[PDB]
């Protein structure tokens, strides 16, 4: 249970050492969301939380469509963990939407980063690392750069197997190691490792 | 973990590493002077990098050379890391303007430009070393007639307020002495 009871010690947030107290009660990007994000914004954080690990997982049955995600970036807060989450969902799931997903994507985080100084040391996971890192390769190959992207997704540093995978890097990883199965071949380890990667974590209801 | 002879090595290979990016900016420099750095750096520490990415800005030629290890020691950096990350603002700015710069310097213009024009150049700190000058001066340099062209969205005047708070903090650091 992470978004579902990690979620809850995070709703009594209405400074970096009081957020280990999670451990002993049991990700540390949520973390930031307790410095300026109203109490409210914590709990609608949460369930657009839900509503994208539940959307993304019907992006492989069914063919999904925009609408909703906007719906899922409206209902999310200002500026969120989530917020930044639901950015990449989109740039991932529609190649149709890329440039002007890719801007909206790198305003999100020219923002987080802006409002980080002026008020500063990242905490960033190697799983959210790599999440970022696939995103962008395939953000670029979807641009015509391949010529760049491919070589970008050649180096690639793939986490191994553990527990924590959340559907967005899930479908990422799909997503991207689908789009580069056919290219990549001219260094090829990131298919065979990124499709183990899959393949090794599979804690999925059949659909 | 560190033994006490290679602390030594690396302080020594630090001094000798931020000589080397300041000499560089008024005479001229070469690699000769870096195989020795990175030799004398110990096997596996930040100096190596620093080296690097040293060696990445201040020879250009031998970007595409000198690109495959600053990625081979982040990619082994990262191997160990698991085998979580805390990075600073200016060493992203660091490793994000330095990207940038590599691959202009390669002939990606319009993917060398739009990751110049994302840059997120840091306030104005204490964190300023001769490396992350070195770097952002030759970027500027590097990128200044390109960027400057598009009117809309640029940090073409941040990033030259950075360089001068740089020069402003090391020209005086170093007059003290």
């Amino acid at each position: 249970i992470e978004n579902s009871h990690a979620d809850d010690v995070f709703s009594p947030n209405m400074v970096l050492a009081k957020s280990t107290r999670d451990s002993a009660q049991m990700i540390i990007s949520s973390l930031s969301d307790v410095l300026v994000l109203s109490p409210l914004e914590v709990l609608a954080s949460w369930y657009a939380a839900d509503l994208l690990d539940a959307l993304l997982m019907e992006s492989l049955s069914r063919k999904v469509e925009i609408s909703e995600i906007e719906e899922i970036i409206s209902l999310c807060p200002k500026n969120s963990s989530i917020i930044r989450h639901a950015l990449l969902a989109k740039l991932v799931l529609f190649p149709e939407n890329t440039a002007d997903s890719l801007n909206e994507v790198l305003a999100a985080y020219k923002n987080t980063l802006d409002l980080c100084s002026q008020d500063s040391v990242l905490k960033i996971n190697l799983s959210k690392l790599f999440t970022l890192h696939s995103c962008l390769s395939l953000a670029l190959q979807r641009l015509g750069y391949g010529d760049v992207s491919k070589r970008m997704y050649q180096e690639i540093f793939v986490p191994d197997s553990d527990a924590d995978i959340t559907p967005l890097s899930f479908i990422i990883s799909w997503t991207a190691l689908n789009t580069f199965a056919p290219i990549c071949t001219s260094e090829n380890d990131v298919v065979e490792k990124m499709a183990m990667y899959v393949r090794t974590a599979i804690g999925t209801l059949k659909i």
